[PDB]
């Protein structure tokens, strides 16, 4: 029952849904990431989504990618396929979640008899930098969040910033309202590091926002 | 009835596939194990990476382990990454050497799993027969150049394999790491692979080489 699966879309959530696994001493069998064809897909992310192999790489845990058109229900039929071909007792996911992600997760998980964990955003943030995350942002939509900020790292600075921002335009310090994207490059549960060696921002200025498309990285030996 | 196959991105694991699902047999999961041994004699390292994009085409889950490629650590390695997997047994390319065989039967009989495995002239008219579209990635053997790289392997391309074969003794089906390839198109896929950018690399002091496929996409069929 300590046998579990993180479903893992690269971002600050999902690496701390997999530390805080990891921390209760759970067992992570498997990081599962959906791959959706669909960019609008309502369950799962497409920010980032091939690049969890390098995470799961510099992690050591092994990495089952699913595929699918990306289609409202079709979807959550779809994970419940690749989940229940492995060998796990429960799930974990970020708490950052939706009522309608979390809703049909917990719908997959009781047909397949399975378990869901689901670990202040200022607090939240605060500990994921205690923690060691290296949080780069790759998205950005909501105003206060011009392209300066894609691929700024987030430490205390950044943080206070978003706060600044959170004051004056009503920015989630989380992105709880999806005003960023983020994928962690560094974590003290990385056996490497991830260094981003080539990227270019793609800006869209009908709706203000843009995401930083990293076209090349490798990892570093950390010691 | 499950089981989860070998999948390196080469013609041998491509055919591996198709065999075991002509067979009846049910392709749970292709799995591809990722070393940092770029000289392992245990894995196809060269474009490793890639079956996610063939995965993606044959819309079959894909499960990737890695491992630093310490020869002592290859059996563990691997069976960590099936251990957690529902299925009956596992598939290899037909070609695989007596090292690769040893390490799965092992592998395999420590987990309770069975094995099952599918004229080099032959075996390779019968792929390009079957539409396999094979793209050369890596070569490593006396009278193989750096033109190879990149080259789709038709009918025209095996006749001089069949030539180097008596020439230099080349194996035609590239066994023994004589040559590593890149499958862009089968009947399975659903889309065929495009390949976008490639950078070709090659070692003079061993006088061999290999071709790494930096941008790729999905075109329809
Ligand atoms: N593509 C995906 N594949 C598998 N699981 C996913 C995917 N996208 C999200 N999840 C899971 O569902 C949760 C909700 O993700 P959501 O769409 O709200 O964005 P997010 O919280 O920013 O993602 P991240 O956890 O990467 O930060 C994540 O915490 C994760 O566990
Ligand atoms: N990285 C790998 N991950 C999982 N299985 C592998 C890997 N490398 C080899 N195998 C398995 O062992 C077999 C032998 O590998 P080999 O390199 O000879 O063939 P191939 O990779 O399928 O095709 P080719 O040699 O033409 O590139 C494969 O058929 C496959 O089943």
């Amino acid at each position: 029952l300590a046998d579990v699966a993180v479903l893992y879309s690269g971002g600050k959530d999902s690496n701390y849904a997999l530390y805080w696994a990891i921390k209760n001493r759970f067992s992570v069998k498997f990081l599962v990431t959906m791959v959706s064809e669909n960019e609008e897909s309502y369950m799962y992310h497409t920010i980032n989504a091939n690049l969890t192999d390098l995470q799961a790489r510099a992690l050591g845990i092994p990495l089952v990618k699913g595929f699918t058109q990306g289609e409202k229900e079709k979807e959550v039929e779809d994970l419940k396929r690749v989940l229940s071909g492995l060998k796990i007792q429960g799930i974990v996911a970020g708490a950052l979640a939706s009522k309608y992600q979390r809703k049909r997760i917990e719908k997959v998980a009781k047909e397949l008899g399975l378990e869901v964990y689901t670990p202040d955003a200022k607090e939240y943030m605060r500990e994921l930098l205690n923690l060691g995350f290296k949080i780069m942002v790759v998205g950005v939509s909501a105003y206060g969040l011009d392209e300066s900020w894609l691929g700024r790292i987030l430490d205390e600075s950044a943080l206070e910033e978003l706060i600044t921002l959170n004051e004056k335009y009503k920015v989630h310090v989380a992105g709880e309202g999806g005003e960023f994207e983020t994928f962690v490059l560094d974590m003290p549960l990385f056996k490497y590091k991830i260094v981003v060696d080539k990227a270019k921002k793609v800006w869209e200025p009908c709706t203000s926002s843009g995401k930083l498309i990293i076209e090349e990285a490798h990892l570093e030996s950390k010691l």
